């Protein structure tokens, strides 16, 4: 259907938002390999969705700058040529600026920024110039557009991704390559692991945080990734797509 | 499946350019679309081009007529059922620096460019709200409503306009829990007989210091975003941006 | 008496109150000569006097959506003071309803104010300052509801989106062709005036930490002292952008 | 006089943009420490601008944590609480996202993003509760707005100390710490960072980049600097000052 012939990447796609876009993306016909750090998860998310035609889990850690290299192959060895990388996989800490140790900081920001760089690099190598529609979803949050006090490290890697990933759309289109580079920004989306922080929802759905009075679902951010990895976007790159609530509005 | 269905769209200026494929892709995806416009004979050709009256019709409706905009809503109830979807998109163009723009020109460009847009959603959220339709706003405010351009000051300002009060707009929505969105589109440069009957305005427009893809776009590619903003896809989506332009804003 | 603003001659318009009036106090304490516009008489002379004598401040009776007048109250400025340098397009007025309960009649005045005064000056001082060697600066009044949506100020937050993006226009045109003009747009948050101390719960509301990390609102010369650098040829490299000085509101 | 019993360490303060910030603010009554790596240049540049008395030179690269913490105690030592803090250090690299070494990406980033963690970390850390009328200053770009497709490593570090500095800003504010965060983004100033890409001066005087026609100079990023160092700003928190020729203007 909307991703005929699309084979995706998905980082972090073994539980909640990048879960959801793996579920959707084979819903519209594309092929998709989702990556995670622990395989006994993994694989029963993938057969959540499907069978190994059209879904399959890589062990792959996003800040492993080799495994890329490695995690496209095998995608390729499944599936055929790489047409769609969704660089979803993230971590948080939840400190202040102030209170961020060094130690925390550069943890944070090799996954969150390094393993961002190290797949839209990749995927622009590996993608450009092929006839393929080729689609980069960099996701970039709501924390790339407003800061939030204890969100220190994770607010600076979030604004990194939101911009390095307009540098790659513009080379992209000056160069005729046919690889769209956009940031997805979604605002709260109810996951397991914000279940298990107690209290976690209550604050976000507040009506000075968001102001529709509740949080997301991960299907929300699927849809719009839907859209970004078809072909019916393939005017939009370099730009940003905020699903969030109202939360940024205010 | 049908992403629209038992949707119920205005499109205002739909019957040319990026109106038309947007009403073309809403009744493609299953909503019942009434499109407008100022001329009953290319109006009334292009709703049949795209389908009978039992999926689209044409109602002659200039968007700056307030006192029009409630009868187009209750002609589009009678033949269809409730509005759940209405597309601001009626717009026009004056080519005038701020410092060259007369005052009527100036005030006829407002008066459709942002009163009408105006009338369009203060009456559909009176109109759509508290009925469960999942009702979506979509207020067309360009690539001229994020960045200035020095020979267009008063489509500026509309744009600029449409921006902000469609943020309003949302945020009431969301917090009265109307059960109704409101986002903004902004296109770049779009290939429309409008633009091929200027000379040489595509060759203006996909230079790479203007439109990094080194083209301009076509309708179909406004009319996926507007469908997937009418659709409940994006029933979390309010407020936004939602930015088609071949990367003219990200340089 | 000190020199920021040496050899400048400013108007402002909706001088004689609030944010206004702190602009034109400081463009006077840094060597501008001023000539501040409001509706009312009686204020408006007194607000001149109450800044210093008619050699470097005067009121001119004019609403900013006058737009006959405006000629007239650039002639009167430049008779007074020599060529006009410094527009600060300040004039505005608040209504508060929703989108959805806006009387048209409601959306017509705040516009003709907000908007349509904000565009008869900007036109007016780019004709009348162009081309002149006078290190030109048009500095229009937004506010960060021409950032963010209000639910309660529609027609405010259309009039200011308007004000932003059309100012960047002008800065364009102004600065490509080489005109010595610059234009640039200044956002207030929430600063306590007449206009928000006469809707009321609005400095509450607006105190906030939800609202105004800072916890307070802000007074009047921290938007003068904004406008002073941007009417300086300090900035001699800014135009086209945003000035934002609002506690933190935006920023989350 | 506008900067009266303030107390300034200036990142790369030595040449260009931060040599004319560090040039003002003695103008304007502040003491001041300029830091940069190579003491030749940083000896004569404090005596190009006063004495010991109002400016001194300190050795220290801004990715280095540890003599962060020594550059503080150095100037308090020398001119009592510090009570501002410019991060204006950082460097530059000519490559697309596509073509950047990972190697190249580590070295930028240490300079341009982590020096400006450190500063402010330690900045917010050194000047809370001291009502000094505190202000960081963290000096990002145009290319913190906007990508460029030749310099995706400094887009990234840009964008991350945009929203980085506004996390700071929210938590100094919540927390009454009298410490106000703002970012300042140049558009081209003539410097020898831009003297020394060939071309470079050429390229961005260009009208589609530039409207202006010409790059700007240092003294134009020290104005703005003055304004946010001093009491006048005093409401100023978490924004972003564009001065750029109206670049991001079209
Ligand atoms: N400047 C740019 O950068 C640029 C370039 C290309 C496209 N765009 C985008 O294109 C979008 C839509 O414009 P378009 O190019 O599709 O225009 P278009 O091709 O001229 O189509 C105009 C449609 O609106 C109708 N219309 C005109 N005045 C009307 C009124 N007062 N009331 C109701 N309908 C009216 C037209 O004819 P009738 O009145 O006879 O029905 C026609 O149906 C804008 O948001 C703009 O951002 C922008
Ligand atoms: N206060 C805030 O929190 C805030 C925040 C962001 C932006 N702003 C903006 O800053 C500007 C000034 O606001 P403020 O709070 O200082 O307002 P204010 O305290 O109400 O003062 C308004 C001034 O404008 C004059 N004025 C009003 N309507 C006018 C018209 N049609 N023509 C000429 N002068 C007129 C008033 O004098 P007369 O009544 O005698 O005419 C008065 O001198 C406005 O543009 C406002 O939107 C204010
Ligand atoms: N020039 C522009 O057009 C422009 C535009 C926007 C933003 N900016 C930003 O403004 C800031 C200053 O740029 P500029 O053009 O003035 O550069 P510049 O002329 O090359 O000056 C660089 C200064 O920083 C010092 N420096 C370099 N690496 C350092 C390190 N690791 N630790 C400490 N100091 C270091 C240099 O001294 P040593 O070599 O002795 O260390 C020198 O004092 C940078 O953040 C830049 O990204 C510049
Ligand atoms: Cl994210
Ligand atoms: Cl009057
Ligand atoms: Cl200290
Ligand atoms: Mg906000
Ligand atoms: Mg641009």
């Amino acid at each position: 259907d909307r991703l005929k012939g699309k084979v995706a990447i998905v980082t972090g796609g073994t539980l909640g938002i990048g879960l959801a876009i793996a579920d959707k993306f084979v819903e519209e016909g594309a092929k998709v390999v989702i990556t995670g750090r622990h395989a006994d998860v993994g694989e029963k998310a993938a057969k959540s969705i499907g069978g190994t035609d059209v879904i399959r889990f890589v062990q792959h850690d996003a800040s492993d700058e080799a495994g890329w290299t490695k995690l496209f192959d095998t995608t390729e060895e499944a599936f055929g040529p790489v047409t769609t990388v969704v660089n979803n996989a993230g971590i948080a800490v939840s400190k202040s600026v102030e209170d961020t140790t060094t130690e925390e900081w550069r943890k944070l920001l090799s996954v969150n920024l390094d393993g961002v760089f190290f797949g839209t690099r990749l995927g622009i190598q590996r993608m450009k110039n092929k006839g393929l529609g080729a689609s980069i979803i960099n996701m970039s949050s709501i924390e790339g557009l407003v800061g939030d006090p204890t969100q220190g490290a994770y607010n600076a890697s979030k604004g990194a991704v939101r911009i390095m990933s307009k540098s790659a759309a513009l080379d992209c289109a000056l160069k005729d390559y046919d690889v769209r580079v956009n940031t997805v920004h979604p605002g709260p989306i109810k996951t397991p692991l914000v279940d298990d922080l107690e209290g976690a929802e209550e604050m976000m759905s507040q009506r000075t945080k968001t102001p529709m009075g509740h949080i997301g679902e991960p299907n929300d951010i699927a849809w719009i990734c839907v859209y970004l990895a078809s072909d019916e976007s393939k005017f939009a790159t370099g730009a940003e797509f905020v699903v969030d609530g109202g939360y940024t509005a205010q």
